[PDB]
């Protein structure tokens, strides 16, 4: 599907990706790389303010475009918002406002710190020929020490990386629809639900990664899209492909409704890459897997479909437990709506749960 950019391997991660920007950004890359230590310290805007408005142009392919969109992406949050504690003031200066504006414009983003950059083009595996596991994986640029961003950064990817083995049938699937072929169907629903139980194996690993307190704290903070001050010319999981793929293979009606959980869901496509946001429709463009499925009359394959559908409800209720924990708790000990949020999580679990045809 690699039109779509999609990868058989890691699924809507940017595969192998760039880790030396030019020369010509050598600039950019050292505030980037050494970047624990220019917040602790406090040379970090000293460092930006004390630079040149770079051009955009030298930067070729896209791979390299999209480390731009990294390094200018680390930069943006870490100069806004400081050490996150009161320094959050003062609007990016026009050094790296144009070339971040410019090429985010140009690569169809926003101008902020997105999912595609600091999660899909932020990894390497570290032995070229070892295999897609934590060991031999790493991130390319963390903002703070023991802010637990390897882990998480990792985690986040690996979640994609499993849902890549179930993506990469879906072909299968509205090609033996169109085929009247119900028993390659049937397997390649079963393919997709034993994949996506597979996912949330692979999930379980936040644990054991990220650090409850470190995450609230520390981290969140760089990654909170919105929050703050832009003040630059005329104006991150959850800004997944993943789920919402799979939302809409299913033909699970989420971003159909006259309510906040549901717009939010369908906003949040607008932080996605172009080609993944396009990939997405065309699946909504497809005859429904729901309806076809129902009109057979075929109790095996509403099992094979009750099985996906299990699976990503299985997903989307764990991811509150990890809420729970990671949010909740912490925020509670941090010296009046609230948490309307678990509303909203619950809302889409719920509709997904919905789904269900016995
Ligand atoms: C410490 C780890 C995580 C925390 C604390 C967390 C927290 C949250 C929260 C609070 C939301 C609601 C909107 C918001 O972000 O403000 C959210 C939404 C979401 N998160 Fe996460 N998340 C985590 C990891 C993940 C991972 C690894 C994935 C996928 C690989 C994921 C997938 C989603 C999705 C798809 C949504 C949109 C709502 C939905 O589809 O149900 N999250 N997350
Ligand atoms: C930052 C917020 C926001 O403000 N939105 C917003 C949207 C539109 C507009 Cl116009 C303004 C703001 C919104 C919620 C806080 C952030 C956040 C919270 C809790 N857990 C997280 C876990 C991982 C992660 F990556 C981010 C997490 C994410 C973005």
């Amino acid at each position: 599907m690699k039109e779509y950019h999609i990868d058989e391997e890691v699924g809507f991660a940017l595969p192998n990706p760039q880790e030396n920007l030019p020369d010509f950004y050598n600039d950019w890359m050292f505030i980037a790389k050494h970047l624990p230590d220019l917040i602790e310290s406090g040379q970090l805007r000293e460092r930006v303010e004390k630079l040149n408005m770079l051009s955009i142009d030298h930067l070729t392919d896209h791979k390299s475009q999209r480390l731009a969109r990294l390094v200018l992406g680390c930069i943006t949050m870490a100069y806004v918002w400081g050490k996150g504690h009161g320094d959050v003031r003062k609007v990016l200066p026009r050094n790296i406002a144009v070339p971040y504006c410019q090429l985010s414009k140009k690569l169809e983003l926003p101008p902020i710190l997105v999912y595609a950059d600091c999660v899909l083009a932020n990894w390497k595996k570290k032995d070229p020929n070892k295999p897609l596991t934590y060991e031999n994986m790493d991130v390319l640029f963390s903002f703070r020490d023991g802010d637990c961003s390897k882990g998480f950064f990792l985690v986040s990817l690996l979640v994609e990386i499993a849902a890549a083995s179930a993506i990469k049938v879906i072909p299968t699937v509205f090609k033996a629809m169109q085929m009247q072929e119900r028993d390659t169907l049937l397997k390649a629903l079963l393919e997709i639900a034993s994949c996506l139980e597979k996912a949330l194996q692979v999930f379980h690993q936040i644990h054991d990664h990220v650090n409850p307190k470190a995450f609230f704290s520390v981290l969140r903070i760089y990654l909170s899209g919105w929050k703050g001050n832009p003040q630059l010319s005329d104006g991150s999981a959850g800004q997944s492909s993943v789920f919402q793929c799979f939302d809409v293979l299913l033909g699970i009606q989420q971003t159909a409704g006259g309510g906040h959980a549901a717009q939010f869901l369908q906003d949040m496509r607008r932080y996605m890459p172009p080609a993944h946001r396009n990939f997405l429709c065309s699946l909504e463009s497809n005859p429904s897997v729901r309806e076809f499925v129902l009109s057979k009359g075929d109790a095996g394959l509403r099992e094979a479909y009750d099985a996906c559908v299990k699976a990503l409800v299985s997903l989307r209720s764990y991811h509150l437990q990890i809420v729970t924990k990671y949010i909740l708790i912490p925020a509670s000990q941090q010296p009046t709506g609230g948490t309307d949020l678990m509303n909203f999580l619950k809302t889409v679990r719920s509709t997904t749960e919905k789904s269900l045809l016995k």
